Formats: C-alpha cells, sequence, structure tokens
C-alpha cells in the first residue's frame, strides 16, 4: 500500500549544484554528475565514496551507464560527451559534434550507441566503439530536455522545451510520433516499452500510451515549475512513480492510481534529482546548493 523510505546514508563532495544521479545495472556503484565539472562514484549500499572522474572543461548535465556496468557517458556544457572506463576513470572518446551546451544522454541496451540530446535542439546517434557521430536528427525548435532508448533499443524518444516529445526509429532516424505544450522537461519510456513518462514546468507528470498518443495518467502534489526533475519507474517492490520536486521533497506516487504514497522528508533544497536501486528497494536524491547532499533511502516494500 505504501513504502516507508527512511534516511540511510547522507553524502557530501561535490562543490557545485549536482544535475544527475544513476545507479550502475549491477547495483554496485551510484553516479553523480555535477556543475563543478566532475563526476563522483559512491559505493551503492553504503554511500563509501569510490573516485572522481574529471577532464570536462565545463559543468556537466547528465551521466549514464553501458549495462554492463563497464562505461559511463557524461553531457558537458562544454558541448562534447565523454566515454569513460569506469574501473580506471579514463576517458576513452570525446563525442565532438554539438554546437551548444549537451543536456542529456544515455546509452541503448546493447550499448553500442549513445543518444545525446542539445541545447542546439538536435539529438545525436553516436557509435560508441569509434566515437562518431552517426546521425544528426533535428528533433526540436528549442532545448532538448531528455533522451532514452526503449527496451530493445529500436526506438528513441526526445523531449524538448518546445513542449514536444516525439519518437524515433533508432536505425533510420524517422520521426513515428509526436505527442501533443507545456515545455517538456524530462521524458523516458515505461520497463515495457508501451508508456512513455514525461515531465512538464507546470508541476505535472504524465504517462502517455505511445500506441494511442494519449495521456492515461497524471501525477501531481509536488512543485516543478524551473529545473530539469527526472521522474523514474521504482519497480523492486511496489510499482511506484518517484521524482524530485522544488519543495525540497522526494516524492513517490502509485502508478495506477496516482496518489501520493510517500513523501521523503530531509533535505534542505530543492530535490534536483532521483534514482532507483536495480535489485533492492533503494533511492538516491540529490538537493542543491543549500543541501550540497546525496541521500541513499531504503524502505521495506
Ligand atoms: O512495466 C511497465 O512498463 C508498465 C507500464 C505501465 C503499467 C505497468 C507496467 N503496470 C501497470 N501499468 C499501468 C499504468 C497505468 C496505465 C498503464 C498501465
Amino acid at each position: 500500500v505504501k513504502p516507508n523510505y527512511a534516511l540511510k546514508f547522507t553524502l557530501a563532495g561535490h562543490t557545485k549544484a549536482v544535475s544527475s544521479v544513476k545507479f550502475s545495472p549491477n547495483g554496485e556503484w551510484l553516479a553523480s554528475s555535477s556543475a563543478d565539472k566532475l563526476i563522483k562514484i559512491w559505493g551503492a549500499y553504503d554511500g563509501k565514496f569510490e573516485k572522481t572522474i574529471s577532464g570536462h572543461k565545463l559543468g556537466i548535465s547528465d551521466v549514464a551507464w553501458s549495462s554492463d556496468s563497464n562505461l559511463l557517458v557524461s553531457a558537458s556544457d562544454d558541448k562534447t560527451l565523454k566515454i569513460w572506463d569506469v574501473s580506471s576513470g579514463k576517458c576513452l572518446k570525446t563525442l565532438k559534434g554539438h554546437s551548444n551546451y549537451v543536456f542529456c544522454c544515455n546509452f541503448n541496451p546493447q550499448s553500442n550507441l549513445i543518444v545525446s540530446g542539445s541545447f542546439d535542439e538536435s539529438v545525436r546517434i553516436w557509435d560508441v566503439k569509434t566515437g562518431k557521430c552517426l546521425k544528426t536528427l533535428p528533433a526540436h525548435s528549442d532545448p532538448v530536455s531528455a533522451v532514452h532508448f526503449n527496451r530493445d533499443g529500436s526506438l528513441i524518444v526526445s523531449s524538448s522545451y518546445d513542449g514536444l516529445c516525439r519518437i524515433w526509429d533508432t536505425a533510420s532516424g524517422q520521426c513515428l510520433k509526436t505527442l501533443i505544450n507545456p515545455p517538456v522537461s524530462f521524458v523516458k519510456f515505461s520497463p515495457n516499452g508501451k508508456y512513455i513518462l514525461a515531465a512538464t514546468l507546470d508541476n505535472t507528470l504524465k504517462l502517455w500510451d505511445y500506441s494511442k498518443g494519449k495521456c492515461l495518467k497524471t501525477y501531481t502534489g509536488h512543485k516543478n515549475e524551473k529545473y530539469c526533475i527526472f521522474a523514474n519507474f521504482s519497480v523492486t517492490g511496489g510499482k511506484w512513480i518517484v521524482s524530485g520536486s522544488e519543495d525540497n521533497l522526494v516524492y513517490i506516487w502509485n502508478l495506477q492510481t496516482k496518489e501520493i504514497v510517500q513523501k521523503l522528508q530531509g533535505h534542505t533544497d530543492v530535490v534536483i534529482s532521483t534514482a532507483c536501486h536495480p535489485t533492492e528497494n533503494i533511492i538516491a536524491s540529490a538537493a542543491l546548493e543549500n543541501d550540497k547532499t546525496i541521500k541513499l533511502w531504503k524502505s521495506d516494500c
């Protein structure tokens, strides 16, 4: 009926705003990115600081893991993405081509491709092995806020401040659907690929049916009018939607009923990012400059 997330650890180390937190697919690590130009790696279970990964020339908006947990990609205001070997901390490739800040990034499940979105209004698809751009999609008419591959890698969903979410065939780059306009600040496919979760800067999350192009559920009660705040499908226990919020709380909703089931109190600034652990009922959350911490929470269900 309700989870009971409780605070387990508070982590500190970044020196400017955190932008993203992500658990590795193998469950071992949490990665964080920051405006301080750094990626930090932390133990997923006890929060133990592991390493700092450095090389970008300006702040980082997003980081994402390869499926085997060995690689990270980061998206930076320096107009590049970087592919990193996590074990060595070394930059393997610098992905050059965007003409403005890179805001979002993700590997496909196969992890042979990366997708990126930029302030330059394009979505790019990159070959991981060569580090070269394969396609540039003229995807949007305003900054691209999120990019995500579906469960088998065959489709990409993008979102933009232009108010649109677009679905693309990965192999051909063709736009198969546009969901119709408040700025869309985040989007991702549901685990089964049939639905799309989208955040808009009007304090609203929406669950869309891809095949019907129609909104099925809305989730409200939180505050989101300014920042790029991701939303997650929590699937290890009860089926929830999880999101940060501009009122310093983590919100958790019942996916089916849309009711709020928990609000996590503890942060002292906007909760800018949350992530859900792949096997345990564990949430990571990060707050802005008045707070400066990442918090790890645990629920029994
Ligand atoms: O695993 C998934 O991707 C997934 C996606 C939507 C799911 C689900 C699982 N279980 C129930 N739903 C509802 C949510 C509200 C309407 C759509 C059906």
